[PDB]
C-alpha cells in the first residue's frame, strides 16, 4: 500500500520501482553501502531510488552482518563475557575487591597477592610471576564457562528455567552464573520463577533490584535487556545511545519532511515505502513460504540525483582553483540551508561524503551553477544532545564556510517560520505522524526527540536574528526545552 496523492512524482517513482521488481531487475546492494542500503533501478536499469530497510538497519535484525552472530545462540556467550570482563594479563582486583585475571577468573577471595599468585601457578601450570598469556587466559576462560554450565546444570532451581529459556536468554543466565557462580544466581528464586514463567517485564524488574546490580548496574542493565527483549542489542553499539535504536529510515524520511517545510530543497524527496525484493535479506522462514512471495519491508526510499560528486571532491577543487565570487556565494547559501537542516534536526553523522555538490527582462530566474544535496540522513533526531561534542560533532563547522555570517536570504528564509509557534506545532505534530507508525514508537522517547529540536531551534533562531556565523551558532551551549 504505497501512496502518496500529495506527490504524485515520488508516487510515479516507486511505481516504476514495483514494476522493475515484477520483471525481475533487482535492487542491487550497494557495496560501500551498509549491507543493507539498496539502488532501486526501473524497468530499463538506471537508478531511481536509494532504498534502506529499517531491518537491514546497522541496528537491524536483518542485517546482514548482524546474521553470523545471531546463530551462535548461546555460542555469543563467549563474545558476550569478553565485553562485560574484558581482558587482563597480570592479577587485578575486581570490583568487590578481588584477585582476578584473564577475563573475569577470579583467583581467591583472600587479599594475598601470594595466595592469588600461588593460586594462579597452580591453574597455568608455572611460574607465573601474576602474568599469564593470551592463550592462558583463554584456556582459563572456557574452563570458567563449562563450569557456569555444569553449575546450572548440576543444580536444581537453576535447571528448569534454564531448559524453558532460548538459546539467548540461556546466554544471559550462563553470564550470571559465571559472576556470581552457582549458588548465588539461586537466591534469586523470586526472578527465576517470572523468567520460568516467562514474563519477561517482570523479571527485568527484580533483576534491577540486587545486591548485583548494585555493585555493577552497568553490566547488571546490560543482561536484564537481554533477558526482557531476548536480543543482543545491549552487546551491538554499547554505545551509540544518543539514538533511538532502529528508527533509521524514519531519520531518512523526517529529514526530508523538514526539508519541505522549511522549503531549503537541498534534502532529495524521501519517504516511508514499502518494497519486496529477492534480492533483499530475509529470514530463511520467509523464504520457504514464498515457495505469495517475499513479504514487502518497511523502509526509506529517497530519490536518486544526478551530476554530483562528493562536497570533499568539489572543496578539495575551489581551494586551489577558487571560484568566481558570483558562482562561490551560491554556495555559501547551499551551505547555510545544509546548517539549517543539521541544526535542527541535530544530525550526528555529516561529513564530507554525507553532502553532495553538483557544479554547472524575463518571467524566470537563471539556473543556479552550484548545488546542494543532503543524503545519508538516518543518524539524526537524537534522544538527547551527545555527551562529548567531539564524538559526534556538527563536522561543517570546521570549515572555512562556517566562518561566513550567517545571510539576510536565509535569516528571511527560516526566521518567519521557526519564529511562529505554529509553525513549530504543526512541524513537531507533522514528525509525530511519521514517528508513531513505527511498531516500536515510544511516546515517551518522542518528546525528548521534540526537546532537543525545540532547544536546536531555540539557539537557531537567535543565531539568526544576531547574523552570526555557523560556527558561532554551534558553539552557543545545547540547551533542551522540556515540558
Ligand atoms: N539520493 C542519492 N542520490 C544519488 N546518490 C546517492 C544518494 N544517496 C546516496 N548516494 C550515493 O550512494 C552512497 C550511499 O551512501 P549512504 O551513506 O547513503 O548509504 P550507506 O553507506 O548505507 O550509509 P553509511 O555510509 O552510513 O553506511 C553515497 O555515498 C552516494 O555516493
Ligand atoms: N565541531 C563542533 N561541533 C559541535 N559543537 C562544537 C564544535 N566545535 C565547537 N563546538 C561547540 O562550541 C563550544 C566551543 O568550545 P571550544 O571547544 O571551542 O572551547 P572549550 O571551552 O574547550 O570547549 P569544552 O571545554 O567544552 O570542550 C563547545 O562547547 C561546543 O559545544
Amino acid at each position: 500500500r504505497n501512496e502518496f496523492p500529495e506527490d504524485p512524482e515520488f508516487e510515479a517513482v516507486v511505481r516504476q520501482a514495483e514494476l522493475a521488481i515484477e520483471r525481475c531487475i533487482f535492487p542491487e546492494r550497494i557495496y560501500q553501502g551498509s549491507s543493507g542500503s539498496y539502488f532501486v533501478k526501473d524497468p530499463q536499469g538506471r537508478i531511481i531510488a536509494v532504498f534502506k530497510p529499517k531491518n537491514e538497519e546497522p541496528y537491524g535484525h536483518l542485517n546482514p552482518k548482524w546474521t553470523k552472530w545471531l546463530q551462535k545462540g548461546t555460542g555469543n556467550i563467549f563474545e558476550m563475557l569478553r565485553i562485560d570482563e574484558g581482558l587482563r594479563l597480570k592479577i587485578y582486583k575486581d570490583t568487590e575487591g578481588y584477585y582476578t585475571i584473564g577475563i573475569g577468573h577470579l583467583l581467591t577471595k583472600s587479599p594475598s597477592l601470594n595466595a592469588a599468585k600461588s593460586e594462579l601457578d597452580k591453574a597455568i601450570g608455572r611460574n607465573t610471576n601474576g602474568v599469564i598469556t593470551k592463550d592462558e587466559a583463554e584456556k582459563l576462560f572456557n574452563q570458567d564457562v563449562d563450569a557456569a554450565v555444569r553449575g546450572i546444570l548440576r543444580n536444581a532451581k537453576l535447571k528448569p528455567v534454564y531448559d524453558s529459556l532460548d538459546a539467548v536468554r540461556r546466554a544471559a543466565l550462563i553470564n550470571m552464573v559465571f559472576q556470581m557462580g552457582e549458588t548465588g544466581v539461586a537466591g534469586f528464586t523470586n526472578s527465576l520463577r517470572m523468567l520460568q514463567q516467562k514474563r519477561w517485564d517482570e523479571a527485568a524488574v527484580n533483576l534491577a533490584k540486587s545486591r548485583w546490580y548494585n555493585q555493577t548496574p552497568n553490566r547488571a542493565k546490560r543482561v536484564i535487556t537481554t533477558f526482557r527483549t531476548g536480543t543482543w542489542d545491549a552487546y551491538k553499539n554499547l554505545g551509540r545511545d544518543c539514538l533511538v535504536l532502529n528508527q533509521g529510515y524514519l531519520s531518512e524520511a523526517g529529514a526530508s519532511l523538514v526539508d519541505q517545510k522549511l522549503e531549503l530543497n537541498i534534502v532529495p524527496r524521501t519517504k516511508v515505502v514499502y518494497l519486496a525484493s529477492e534480492t533483499f535479506n530475509y529470514s530463511a522462514i520467509d523464504r520457504v513460504k514464498s515457495r505469495i512471495g517475499l513479504p514487502p519491508k518497511v523502509g526509506s526510499f529517497q530519490l536518486f540525483v544526478e551530476g554530483y560528486k562528493d562536497a570533499d571532491y568539489w572543496l578539495r577543487r575551489f581551494e586551489a582553483e577558487p571560484l568566481p565570487e558570483n558562482t562561490n556565494r551560491q554556495l555559501l547559501l547551499q551551505f547555510e540551508r545544509l546548517v539549517v537542516l543539521d541544526y535542527i534536526i541535530r544530525n550526528t553523522d555529516r561529513g564530507n561524503d554525507n553532502w553532495l555538490i553538483k557544479y554547472d527582462d524575463w518571467v524566470v530566474v537563471k539556473e543556479p551553477v552550484i548545488k546542494v544535496a543532503a543524503i545519508d540522513n538516518g543518524l539524526a533526531f537524537p534522544l538527547k544532545h551527545p555527551d562529548s561534542w567531539r564524538a559526534y560533532p556538527f563536522y561543517w563547522a570546521w570549515l572555512p564556510q562556517a566562518k561566513v555570517p550567517f545571510s539576510q536570504e536565509i535569516k528571511d528564509l527560516i526566521l518567519p517560520k521557526i519564529s511562529d509557534p505554529n509553525f513549530v506545532k504543526d512541524l513537531e505534530e507533522d514528525l509525530y505522524e511519521l514517528f508513531k507508525k513505527d511498531p516500536g514508537f515510544d511516546r515517551g522517547q518522542f518528546h525528548k526527540q521534540i526537546a532537543v529540536m525545540r532547544g536546536q531551534i531555540l539557539n537557531l533562531t537567535q543565531a539568526l536574528k544576531d547574523n552570526k556565523s555557523p560556527l558561532h551558532l554551534v558553539q552557543m551551549p545545547p540547551v533542551i526545552v522540556e515540558t
